[PDB]
């Protein structure tokens, strides 16, 4: 009876064990003597070992993939409808994604534990990289070594610079329509290629997870300050999300639509329960189909449309988690963030947001993409693992019940163009 | 009847605009108080972006169109002829650029405002780059430091040894003929996507250069030395165009052909005053072609053939202008150029000559390219182009002389092969 | 009578000559009085040229060539008895390559002229490369700077990272089947390209090879210790070749197979004298297919296969003469080689013995990748090509000897399944 249980989440159920094998070796090795610095380094290799194969993966990702969706993916034969339901999209993730932002950094969960216009003028410059090779390792930095201004060149990713340019490329190859389409196939070839990469690692994470555990428990100072933190980090992620889903969404239905959103909530009640449920969007979806058809009665056209694109794209519990993860790893190290990395996550929360399920298995892809867009140390993943297992059913019940009002708006927003279309 | 003239030419009406708007915001705000030089940097910001914009794009430029055009458009179909034409663009083009290098290393415009040895090893060292990665943002430069000399690495883009080796890719990848098709079509779809990103970045030129003047309008010493400066410069430029064009492609024809050339300067007179009118000459091309058909009645195919690729593959005016305006701003910004860097300058002005039309709207990009491809500071475009409405005209009828010219040498050294085919 | 021997060959005898001329001009110019140095750079440029080339061709070689092979050349259709070989060949390589650091680090012929643990862990992080476009051309080393351990990003280039990748990357692309084509088509062209470009360069290897000789011959202390230690470096190849075609061959035959070696070499006596020879698998394929056909009496199937492929993927006495020359440039530049570069190299070997003849004219490319794999200067090659004249036919016979025992060994155990096979 318990294979029939792990075996079909073979994957999971090894985390799981990997994250409790770690934990408890940890915990045993801190009831030891103080351990040799070395001898930590040694337990907490392979953790190093994941993250490096995971940051070798995050560039050909955002080289790839934002090509292959903006150029592939998105069809204006929509028309229209397509176009009300994906600037929905990137409008609201960006609430959730700003709003983490604003949220953790007025709890600042793991605080106790160059000047402002500067700080974004290196955003705007570092935005447009005066050069590709160079943006793939470097960014320019703002230094006033004492008042004559220049530009030194940090160490770091560009992610942004480069995200911006393969946006315009995308872009342009979806604008040349087929004549691109040898280019298109071949960036959808080295897509899947790099999407096998890192499902073919992400098996190796289990045993990763359980050594970066393992090297984060022993060389803690006190337990009784990191569990404060994780506490008050899951108490601002689930305030983020309530005061989304509860206040923001609500908002934005009333005020586009008009209409009851309470009545909506009564509607989708169930799908709100099957996503939390389920916790995933893909899975819900035939709930949410069916809620959002029989018993709201919005038309067929904008929910086959919306949904199913929704459940892929629109995640925005997702994005608020990532902006707060990212700055609570930021405040947990100490690390202040200036204005030009606080728009910098708040970004890459989006963007990372997006591409959260549209590549399966690439959530830490993703964290790490984010903690390397602002210069962190990526190795206090290990701290959110081991907790992200209660976060993800609220998350993706945001999620679904963004998908939700977001099919909600488009049919309000397009009820008499399907009308006219209707009655010829 | 205003918008008959401004609106068909929006583009360059804007730019016009932008220069007036800028110039005049600089000399309102040079009749305030010395401003605080943190708000000049943010005036002159839009200019940092879009020269920011443009060197982004000088790599996949030289990258793309070496490739397309030595792989794809070099076919030699058209015989000898089309390399008797071929082996004499390349040449006179040199004879331009060079000239100019000299002149302006004779006049000095902006003057009064390690050994050569390793200098030119330092060049070939930098032409074959033992990287390829790293010859993307970085040169090598010889240190004597106090005797034994080494070579450490430079900052700065490596344009030589990039055009080296995707000129020698081009030419494999054109003698491996149809089994490398999959690949000129990838390469000539990225140009193409390339080609509509620098259209699409050069909309936004406007602002950026009306940002650029009203940032260099205020920062300068004295209005006067300034003025003089651009206007040796533009002397210096006429000159050079008038030795180009009046003497050496005369003495060119004369040794070569042994006609005339000052009949063959009557006969062309009327394809010069259109050039001049037009400033362009692929609208000359139709009275170029009627001039040299019907009044030195040339051969037809030598016509139909050089002049078509001489418009846009043959601008000796255009390299002697970008060769004299690097080196006239090196000499402004007080950096002087050895013996290394001046081949290089004198090399990339005609590799940039050559897609200067070749890739629309690519003028200021190859300006950056060789401005880049020696290390100098990329802000003074904007004095250039605050004068460079007057000089078009007169380096635009070069180009059309030059290609008259080489029509004229082809089919002087082809006549006896054209009357044998015809004679069968 | 001259020309048919000299033509025929005219790359080998166009390098033979351009040895003797830069030996001989060396050696008058050693007999003049002690020369400027910045003469002696001058003299040996063109060297220096030759191996910048090279150097820069090592790059899209190790790009292409594994996706190539790894997806395109490695086919499945030979069945189980298809591994049966590979895994011989990666395996007998290996124990030629490590074979040959053992002897070179126990004889040291030139050496008379961070802790291993650390060594190892940058080994690991060296292999996983966080950072794609900064792997190639840095890699990351550990410094104790003075108790708290930190990493620090060197400069050279990171081949295994690369080549761990593009392995990974081009198994992939071979397991995702047929809708990889579009992309295995593209990288072979690149692949045909890079070797056209590796021809091209290597008919300018004489000129640079005599510069490199002369630049040597000037600039040592004394021959009386240059020749004993290229002596020593010969002897230690020879003991190598001979310790692995002579002990380790018929000790794999013995305790695999269990059939007397001893038959198998009287078998193949005349495969390993044409071998000799010829100093070409190639060449000596047709006489080792009939020795082992009409002699060993093995199956044709078996033969077949085995041969063929290990003629151009399995040679041993390559690997063993590379791993030993890279050793001995280190010791010789008074370079001590690590516990973490002795791998990278003894594992470079074994990946360069690969491409060592599936890439024709490129012997020189692929000890410049051993050579830039583990940091060392890249002028030492003219000694070694100085004396590469007798030890290449004793290399070509052992490779012609471990594909021989390949056969032998892959046929017994096959045997049961090509008879299951026959009998139906
Ligand atoms: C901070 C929050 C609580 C209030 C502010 C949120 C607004 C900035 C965003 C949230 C949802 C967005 C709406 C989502 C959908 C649309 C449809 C879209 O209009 C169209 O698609 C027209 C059709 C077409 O583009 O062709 C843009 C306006 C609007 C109302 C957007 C207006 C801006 C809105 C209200
Ligand atoms: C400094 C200037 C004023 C005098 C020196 C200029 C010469 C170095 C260049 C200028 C034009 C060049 C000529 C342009 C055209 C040709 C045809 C070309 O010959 C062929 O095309 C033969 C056919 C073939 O290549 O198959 C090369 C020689 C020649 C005379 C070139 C010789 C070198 C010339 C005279
Ligand atoms: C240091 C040397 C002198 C002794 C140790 C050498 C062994 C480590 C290597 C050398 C040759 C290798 C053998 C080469 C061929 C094979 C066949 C191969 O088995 C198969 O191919 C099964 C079929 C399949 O893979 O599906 C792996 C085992 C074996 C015996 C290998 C076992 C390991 C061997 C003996
Ligand atoms: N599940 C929903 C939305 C969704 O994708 N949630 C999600 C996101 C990231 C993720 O990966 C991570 C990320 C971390 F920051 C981490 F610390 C640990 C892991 Br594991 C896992 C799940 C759906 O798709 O419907
Ligand atoms: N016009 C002729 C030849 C031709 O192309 N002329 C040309 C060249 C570059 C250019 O761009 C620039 C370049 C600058 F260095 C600058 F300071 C400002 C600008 Br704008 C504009 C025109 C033809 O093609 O027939
Ligand atoms: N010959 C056999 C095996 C084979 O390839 N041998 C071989 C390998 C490399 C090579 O190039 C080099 C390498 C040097 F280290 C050098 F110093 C000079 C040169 Br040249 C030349 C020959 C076969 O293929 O059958
Ligand atoms: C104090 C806590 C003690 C108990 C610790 C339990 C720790 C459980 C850790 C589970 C991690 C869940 O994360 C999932 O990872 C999967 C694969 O990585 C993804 O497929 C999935 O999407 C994502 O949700
Ligand atoms: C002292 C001077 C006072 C008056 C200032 C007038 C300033 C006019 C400046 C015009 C610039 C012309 O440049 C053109 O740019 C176009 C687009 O950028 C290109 O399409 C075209 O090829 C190229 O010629
Ligand atoms: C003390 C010594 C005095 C006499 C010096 C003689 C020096 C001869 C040097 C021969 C070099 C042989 O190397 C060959 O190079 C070819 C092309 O590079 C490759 O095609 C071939 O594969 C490879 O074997």
């Amino acid at each position: 009876r318990l294979c029939d249980k792990l075996g079909k989440n073979l994957l999971l159920t090894l985390t799981v064990f990997g994250v409790i094998l770690g934990a408890v070796c940890g915990g045993l090795l801190r009831l030891a003597s103080p351990i040799h610095p070395d001898v930590v380094m040694l337990i907490a290799f392979p953790g190093d070992i994941l993250m490096r194969m995971l940051k070798m993966l995050i560039l050909p990702l955002i080289i790839s993939s934002l090509i292959t969706g903006l150029s592939g993916l998105d069809a204006k034969a929509s028309g229209r409808l397509g176009t009300r339901a994906m600037v929905y999209y990137m409008s609201t993730t960006i609430i959730a994604a700003v709003l983490g932002v604003i949220l953790v950094l007025a709890i600042h969960p793991g605080n106790p534990k160059v000047s402002s216009l500067d700080a974004f003028l290196d955003l705007i410059r570092n935005l447009f990289p005066e050069n590709l090779v160079q943006a793939c390792f470097q960014q320019i930095q703002t230094v006033t070594k004492v008042i004559k201004k220049g530009l030194e060149f940090k160490d770091g990713m560009n992610v942004l610079g480069l995200i911006g340019f393969f946006i315009a490329f995308g872009i342009a190859m979806g604008k040349m329509g087929d004549q691109a389409k040898l280019m298109v196939d071949f960036f959808n070839i080295l897509n899947e290629i790099v999407m096998k990469l890192v499902i073919m690692i992400m098996w190796y994470s289990p045993l990763g997870i359980a050594c970066l555990i393992c090297g984060k428990i022993i060389a803690i100072k006190d337990l009784e300050v990191v569990a404060r933190q994780l506490g008050m980090y899951m108490v601002t992620v689930i305030i983020g999300l309530i005061i989304h889903g509860g206040i923001f969404l609500p908002l934005i239905y009333f005020v586009v639509t008009r209409k009851n959103p309470f009545s909506f909530f009564a509607g989708i009640f169930q799908a709100w329960i099957t996503a939390l449920g389920t916790a995933s969007s893909a899975g819900t979806l035939p709930v949410t189909f069916r809620c959002l058809e029989e018993n709201l009665g919005i038309d067929k056209r904008v929910t086959r449309f919306v949904l199913p694109v929704g459940a892929t794209i629109n995640m925005d519990g997702t994005a608020l988690y990532e902006a707060v993860a990212a700055i609570f790893i930021a405040q947990m190290n100490g690390v202040v963030l200036d204005g030009g990395q606080i728009v910098t996550v708040s970004l890459t929360a989006t963007l990372a947001s997006v591409g959260a399920a549209s590549i399966p298995s690439a959530g830490l892809v993703t964290m790490l993409l984010i903690l390397t867009a602002v210069g962190l140390p990526t190795e206090d993943i290990s701290l959110l693992v081991a907790v992200d297992w209660l976060l993800d059913r609220m998350r993706t019940s945001v999620n679904v019940v963004g998908d939700s009002f977001g099919a909600g708006i488009v049919y309000h927003l397009s009820k008499s163009e399907l009308d006219t279309i209707d009655s010829q």
